[PDB]
């Protein structure tokens, strides 16, 4: 069946904005997962998980009689797809159970892990999501094997279809670099937003870069991919060495024995994959990665044996039974237990990427300190495990249950608690009047609030206007934010704030985070008034102001908009066309297509463009809230052509006289070109639509202002 | 970006069930198009359309000063995609304005026609849909040119995204038959459900079959495609000769001058396509099809000149200026006006497919009758034009506005008016109890109601339980409907009906159509009670009983289910896997994936399978409404293998003992295989889900019972 994608493989895809509809969700429209989880008997679920660790099933027998290592790897892979560049991937949506991640080669035999958890899932039902279950099982695995975790939060609601993530352009699983769709260029530079080295891997290749078994060069890949997953050197060494304290790899025979991944398997496989023709196909004969390495002398117990082995032996290159590159300890005795036969022992072995922890000079120093101070190792691994498994959960207000750690961590982008009465409706009216009397213009107020609120992304629930981080480094210096203009607005608003707060009694005060938002609302109200409409814009107080010391400047950098079609902004020239970047931004903002459309058309006429660009400003009454963008965009009286100087800027001329009427970018004109977007533009550009336009605009403005308001959930 | 469809091009596609979400719709949740249309000033719209017909725009000048022919072609193409096999295509959703139809080669330059209508669309806004406007425009064209139409109904609500239709498997536009993805086999047999001869055409190739200019052979393609669009010989001749009374074709120069179709064009083209480098690119220089034929001596006026020319000349094969095969009148004078130069005239010309109407012996008889009796022609054309443009609109109850024809036509599948009081809630209770006391079983009651209601398809809004056509030919003899079993049920129900109606006063009576549905309701309630659960299944009376004489048996044939996964039924062996046919059925029933899942699981355990097959009956308490299908399907204690006899039937055996527990088809086991459907099955298979399962099952049962109830809209 030939599809629209087949005919026009480069037209824009809007289906990403309409995922996760109430249509595909089996739960009712009023289901609230937080409320269900809060009633779960978490202690009961943990008991069951503890029992499961040593209840071996014959269809995938437990190594050493204990599933703990398999489960830790399942949890680490669940979390391990996370990229800081867009916040996509991670454990927070349980996406390991859907395509493509359920069939990524690095996720081989994790299908067995998840199927082992079905009886507990079934027993507790909607009160524990798959997403939370995958992480909780990893924690219980650690605890059962003697490692005290730092804590656990529930609240990851399940999702019901695949997320649309760009995992790369390669058309071959595991393709090495330099191909027609290479994710590398230059001096081993990984393309943004990717955080893994090959299609179908979590982070790096365990044999070494493109399969070359050089621990030093592997270390560079480890550092880069881990930093693109929000982890620094200390955290990276702690996580790899901590994880490889447990369990083993699987490579008992040639890989050619392993059959189709789950999404390719026959219907009789009932959702499992990688069926192996090698001997019994499981247990002692398992093939997962193709490597055959067991790290410690007690693989089912927390120990300090990883760094004792790493440093206590010299290492020789060898091959696994499947032909993969790995390392064996020179002159060692057979001290490592076999997973199934008590009469067999094995020499210590390591992966290339484990040896990175010793032969990279920066890692070596941390590794040595961990070897000499095992309590430092344990603490670091516990903290890092918590961060790994919660990094995509968003503000601490979303954390549920009795095991949430009290300690506030910097990577959580913490917001102080509010400890004073909030402003009421009369106070809001008084503050809006002050803002409008100060001389701040509609353009300035809308631009500033937009800048503050639109850093939110629903992928990891970072960003938004709570915190007033727009006043701090680095947001106050971002080019998209117009630093000089922004400074002048913030000085004015800070003076309003100070004057209001200083006149109060009874502890009442307004945050700058709330005032920025409130001021934007006043601009929208004033713009409606300019167009002859009496409109009230909803506002919810309660934001607090974070400090600079609570704002990690390096972690904030990934939130910088380098493309923001809602302000007609593009920081540089990119290979991806700007309308694709607009839809990507709309997805991160949680906007539907109708919402994106109404929002952009209104922001254009309110003066929200960076630099006051006239691109897309299709009105003679700027700063008035009208549907003029749509009416003028769709006027067949205007003909459009790309300019000679710049093919991504277009001129709109009167068709009869040739006179220049407007200019526009690709983001502006896509609304008059794409057949679905133009159908939406036509509704808002119709003669019966002015009031609809206004009311839909206020709704989506308010939505954006509230995106991070999990304190009101 | 590599997608799941790239990796697993044969996995099942569920996204067709989640189109049309509230996410993609710009109108509010409460928007009701019928209420908007009912207050449209339809007379004022028509006056504006009438003025438009002779108001030429210089960016697409009007032929002969009149856009009427262009607009008739536009309307005919909007309607002309309809296929009776699945009811897909047609004018009823305005899909001409979306991909791919907006860019079908046969739709070339209808982008200009739609653009001409934007000022009118814009003026009347949400009170006239694009879908309705396209048809209305063709009617006003006809009327302005002196043709009396049969009438017009509004009510086609706009849609906001492309429908997923299988248009064929060819990967090249207009590919000739016989290629690697040929839609023909055997002796020129077109594959179901297609109704056109080449990818990107409406019906046939105007040059002749695969370009061979033989009118006799062309006639065969015309008859077959038009029959597959629900038109017979009389209607086919009336429509082709009627349409070609007006306007002209466009082929002024070589086709290589014409550029990209709209979906491929640059963003500056603002939704238009086919831009032509030939001279002025428009008007006198237009190229659309590549043919250059003008049929009559008055192309802007209704006449009987088409048949006067067809029969009053002999015809010679020639070529257009673009090199296409066409025909010219031997020895003729230049009597046809030129479209732009009043000093030029032309000889009469014809397409190959026009000459079919004289050289096919069956068409020739009708064409001669039309020639000698042009009043017969006019009436046939007007009726056929109404049918063409309304054939996918559904029951007459959906027809809106002041020009609906009063005449009831057989093709409407008409439902008699109800002229008596309806049963009330207490009557419904009395009838349910009588049904249950008669000895009819849950299985019989469920199966019969299912059979009656599930003929509905949302593609053309035909079928459903209204009418009680299950008791008539041909439904009563369809194999899926289990004719002998069905006859026994209907006799019992008819006795109940007769007794209840004979005891009433005041004219109150119950239809058999209502009673069939009510009796199914009683079966579902009794199945719930069998499982220990008291529920009331909603029921809405007001169906009426149609007669045999009001039922076209040949038109009803396309509604026969040859595949119905909800009854585990496949009439024969098909190339398309059965799970794909289940999702197709679910789409036609308007079901989401969750709805499909719950419904199937419940039908399995109620005894709804055809023939009482045990396939998928994963319960030891058949006729009790439980979630046993899901609990048993998902139990990892059971291992599944295809049988030796039949690779599409699977045995579920105890994993430890080998004992046979169940048998299943592909339709049953896809719910334990596909990663999205398994996620759904897991919710209903959970230990907390019994209440949920029952409530969702009752809800989707009731939805199916009401699919054709546009009297309650
Ligand atoms: C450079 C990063 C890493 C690389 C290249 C890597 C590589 C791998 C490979 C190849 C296996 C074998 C899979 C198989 O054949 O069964 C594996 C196993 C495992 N990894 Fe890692 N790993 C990395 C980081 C992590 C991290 C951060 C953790 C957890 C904190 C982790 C925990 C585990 C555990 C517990 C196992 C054993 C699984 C079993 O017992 O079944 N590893 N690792
Ligand atoms: C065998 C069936 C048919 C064939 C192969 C066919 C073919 C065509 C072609 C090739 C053109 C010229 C396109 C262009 O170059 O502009 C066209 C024009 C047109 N056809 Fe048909 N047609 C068929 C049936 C119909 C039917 C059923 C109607 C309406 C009742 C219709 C009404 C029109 C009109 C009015 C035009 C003139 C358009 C203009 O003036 O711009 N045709 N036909
Ligand atoms: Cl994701
Ligand atoms: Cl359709
Ligand atoms: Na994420
Ligand atoms: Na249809």
């Amino acid at each position: 069946g030939t599809s629209n994608r087949d005919w026009w493989p480069n037209q824009l895809d809007l289906s990403i904005l309409h995922r996760h509809s109430s249509l595909s969700d089996p739960m009712g429209k009023d289901f609230n997962y937080a409320q269900a989880f809060e009633k779960l008997d978490l202690a009961a679920v943990k008991r069951d998980l503890h029992a499961l660790m040593t209840t071996s099933q014959d269809w995938w027998p437990a190594d050493f009689g204990h599933y703990g290592g398999l489960f830790i790897r399942m949890a680490w892979h669940s979390a391990g797809t996370y990229r800081t560049a867009d916040g996509r991937g991670g454990a927070g949506e349980g996406q390991q159970r859907f395509a493509p991640l359920n069939s990524f080669p690095d996720n081989a035999n994790l299908d067995k892990a998840r199927r082992l958890l079905w009886p507990i899932k079934q027993k507790y039902g909607r009160a524990i999501s798959w997403a939370d279950l995958l992480i909780l099982t990893g924690n219980v695995a650690l605890e059962s094997m003697g490692f005290k975790t730092f804590g656990f939060a529930g609240g990851r609601a399940d999702t019901w279809e695949p997320e649309d993530v760009y995992w790369g352009s390669e058309k071959i699983w595991l393709e090495l670099s330099g191909g027609p769709n290479s994710r590398y260029s230059g001096d081993r530079q990984l393309e943004n937003p990717l955080a893994a080295v090959q299609m179908g891997l979590i982070y790096v290749n365990p044999e070494g870069p493109d399969g070359n078994p050089d621990p030093v060069a592997a270390a560079r890949d480890i550092r880069d991919t881990f930093a693109r997953m929000a982890m620094n050197d200390e955290e990276t060494v702690a996580l790899i060495a901590g994880g490889h304290t447990f369990g083993k790899t699987h490579g008992a025979g040639p890989a050619s024995n392993v059959g189709a991944e789950p999404e390719a398997a026959g219907i009789e496989a009932q959702g499992l994959g990688w069926k192996s023709a090698y001997r019994t196909g499981k247990g002692a004969d398992a093939i997962t990665s193709g490597l055959e390495v067991t790290w410690t002398t007690t693989p089912t117990q927390w120990s300090h044996n990883f760094f004792e082995n790493l440093f206590g032996y010299e290492w020789e290159l060898t091959k696994s039974p499947a032909g993969a590159h790995q390392w064996v300890a020179k002159g060692a005795d057979a001290v490592i237990p076999d997973a199934f036969d008590p009469s067999k022992k094995h020499r210590p072995t390591m992966l290339t990427t484990d040896l990175s922890l010793r032969f990279d000079p920066a890692y070596e120093k941390i590794s040595r300190r961990f070897h000499e101070n095992p309590e430092q190792f344990a603490d670091a691994f516990a903290r890092a495990w918590f961060k790994l498994t919660h990094r995509d959960m968003g503000p601490r207000a979303r954390y549920l249950g009795p095991e949430v750690p009290a300690e506030v961590l910097l990577w959580q982008d913490p917001i102080p608690a509010v400890d004073h009465p909030l402003i009421d409706a009369a106070d809001a009216a008084e503050l809006k009047a002050k803002v409008l009397a100060s001389g701040l213009t509609v353009s300035q107020l809308v631009s500033t609030a937009w800048a503050a609120a639109s850093t939110f992304r629903g992928s990891d629930k970072r960003g938004g206007a709570n915190g007033a981080r727009i006043r701090l480094a680095p947001q106050k210096d971002w080019e998209a934010n117009q630093p000089e203009q922004l400074a002048a607005v913030l000085e004015t608003l800070e003076a309003i704030r100070t004057a209001f707060n200083g006149a109060q009694r009874g502890g009442k005060q307004v945050s700058l985070a709330d005032l920025i938002v409130l001021a934007g609302c006043a601009g929208v109200e004033q713009a409606a008034k300019n167009a002859g409409h009496a409109v009230t814009v909803p506002f919810a107080p309660g934001r607090a102001d974070a400090s600079q010391e609570q704002t990690d400047v390096e972690s904030m950098a990934v939130l910088e908009p380098v493309a923001d079609g809602f302000r007609n902004y593009l920081k540089g020239k990119y290979r991806v066309p700007a309308e694709v970047l607009l839809v990507d931004k709309a997805q991160l903002l949680t906007l539907s297509a109708p919402e994106m459309t109404v929002l952009l058309g209104g922001l254009r006429v309110l003066g929200a463009n960076v630099g006051q660009s006239r691109h897309g400003v299709f009105t003679a009454r700027e700063q008035a809230l009208t549907n003029d963008f749509f009416v003028n965009l769709l006027d067949m009286g205007t003909e459009w052509k790309p300019t000679a100087a710049d093919a991504d800027v277009f001129e709109g001329r009167d068709r009869a006289t040739g006179e220049l009427k407007w200019t526009g970018t690709r983001v502006d004109l896509v609304f008059g070109s794409h057949s679905q977007l133009r159908a939406l533009a036509e509704v808002y550009g119709s003669a019966d639509a002015q009031e609809k336009f206004v009311r839909d605009f206020v709704a989506v403005w308010n939505k954006v202002m509230n995106l991070d308001r999990f304190d009101l959930a």
